[PDB]
């Protein structure tokens, strides 16, 4: 189980990553039975391929931005939330969605469940 400070590191290191775009090694943050929830609300997603081909939806449309808009929180249990911002384009139009994330890690340092809190409350231009 990651520290508290290997939670940090993990997660704003996963922001990095969908920040530069890269899918195939966000979806290597992941563990194989993992689920993401985003935004919560929804049906988890499960299966590496499934999670995968969420990330190419979202991200390979090739100009989406993000960013840690405040500290990762961390617990001693392997757990963590983060206040982000994703910047992309919506109908040729630029939009922004103010996001949090809550993640649980595994022991093996890999993401076990992805949890988006957003809606279009969130949503702004």
């Amino acid at each position: 189980l990651p520290t508290a400070q290997e939670v940090q590191g993990l997660m704003a290191r996963y922001i990095e990553l969908v920040d530069v775009g890269d899918i195939e090694a966000i979806v290597q943050m992941y563990a194989d039975d993992a689920t993401v929830e985003d935004p919560f609300g929804q049906p988890p997603i499960h299966g590496r391929e499934q999670i995968a081909a969420f990330y190419r939806q979202g991200l390979g449309g090739g100009k989406v931005r993000a960013c840690l808009t405040g500290p990762v929180r961390a617990s001693h249990n392997g757990c963590g939330a983060m206040p982000f911002r994703i910047e992309m384009v919506w109908n040729g139009q630029p939009c922004a969605v103010d996001v949090i994330d809550v993640m649980r890690f595994d022991e093996h340092g890999r993401i076990q469940t992805m949890q988006a809190y957003w809606s279009e409350v969130n949503l702004s231009v």
